[PDB]
């Protein structure tokens, strides 16, 4: 019989105290060490004192479950310690200053979601997406792509889209002070302005120009006349301009990063762009430089603070 420690958050550990006779699947339930599942392992003699992770099985352990992930979801635990078994494996080397992914399993777009969001200023609500927040931009972001994962519902080696990986952890993300007030001009309806808050007031799909969103683009509207929805007043620390794939060039200053999208649709690859001194083309371990960039780009990042427009 040896003393191990149970967990859901790894923060606040329980000490219990197994049999050999028994298997972990027992006494515990459903019992994971470090990603591996060992619900149908007995304890062996080198388990004395490690940090076990175990499905919440009380009212204690379920409190502590949502104050770390934010949900009530039973298969979360279980999907994020299944990710977690090849994340840590991977290899996350540094190229130039941020922490990046060698390709594996098709984590493409983990990869350029992980180096976005190391270039914008972001908060998670969850506080087990922010330590991992913190421990990625670090240089160990094992347990942060086993998150997201996780949150996204994604399996690893699955096909995932990075404006929709971002799209969730916005949601999950303290985005209640960015507002963004669009105003759509109807030769026949009129002018009509809404306001957006929130996650869909830093994403847009149709355009990745931000200058071409100020200055205004073609939306039908109901009667078929083309309204010019142009953006009024943008209070978000960043934006995100999505559109298809498409040939765009890229200057370096006037952007902070995109995703260069090569390929068929959910059969392709991912691309990270970003600028600094010069433009920079990470791909997974690989870094390279240039003074200009034509490609194809799905989604660019711009930065702002307070910006209003001057069109009446
Ligand atoms: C790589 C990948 C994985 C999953 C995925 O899941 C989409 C389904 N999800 C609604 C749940 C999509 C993709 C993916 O391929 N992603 C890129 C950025 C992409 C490619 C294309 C192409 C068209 C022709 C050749 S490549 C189009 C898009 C579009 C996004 C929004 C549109 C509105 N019409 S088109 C995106
Ligand atoms: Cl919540
Ligand atoms: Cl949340
Ligand atoms: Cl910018
Ligand atoms: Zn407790
Ligand atoms: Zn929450
Ligand atoms: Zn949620
Ligand atoms: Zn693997
Ligand atoms: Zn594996
Ligand atoms: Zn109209
Ligand atoms: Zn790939
Ligand atoms: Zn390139």
């Amino acid at each position: 019989t040896i003393k191990v420690f149970t967990t859901v958050d790894n923060i606040n550990l329980h000490t219990q105290v197994v049999d050999m006779s028994m298997t972990y699947g027992q006494q515990f339930g459903p019992t994971y060490l470090d990603g591996a599942d060992v619900t149908k392992i007995k304890p062996h003699n080198s388990h004395e004192g490690k940090t076990f992770y175990v499905l919440p099985n009380d009212d204690t352990l379920r409190v502590e479950a949502f104050e770390y992930y934010h949900t009530t979801d039973p298969s979360f635990l279980g999907r994020y310690m299944s990710a977690l078994n090849h994340t840590k494996k991977w290899k996350y080397p540094q190229v130039n200053g941020l922490t990046s992914i060698k390709w594996a399993d098709n984590n493409c777009y983990l990869a350029t979601a992980l180096l976005t969001l190391q270039q914008i200023e972001l908060k998670f609500n969850p506080p087990a997406l922010q330590d991992a927040y913190y421990r990625a931009r670090a240089g160990e972001a094992a347990n942060f792509c086993a998150l997201i994962l996780a949150y996204c519902n994604k399996t690893v080696g699955e096909l995932g889209d990075v404006r929709e990986t971002m799209s969730y952890l916005f949601q999950h993300a303290n985005l209640d002070s960015c507002k963004r007030v669009l105003n759509v001009v109807c030769k026949t309806c009129g002018q009509q302005q809404t306001t957006l808050k929130g996650v869909e007031a830093v994403m847009y799909m149709g355009t990745l120009s931000y200058e071409q969103f100020k200055k205004g683009v073609q939306i039908p509207c109901t009667c078929g006349k083309q309204a010019t929805k142009y953006l009024v007043q943008q209070e978000s620390p960043f934006v995100m301009m999505s559109a298809p794939p498409a040939q765009y060039e890229l200057k370096h200053g006037t952007f902070t990063c995109a995703s260069e999208y090569t390929g068929n649709y959910q059969c392709g690859h991912y691309k990270h762009i970003t600028s600094k001194e010069t433009l920079y083309c990470i791909d997974g371990a690989l870094l390279t430089k240039s003074s200009e960039y034509k490609g194809p780009i799905t989604d660019v990042f711009y930065k702002e603070n307070s910006y209003t427009t001057t069109i009446k």
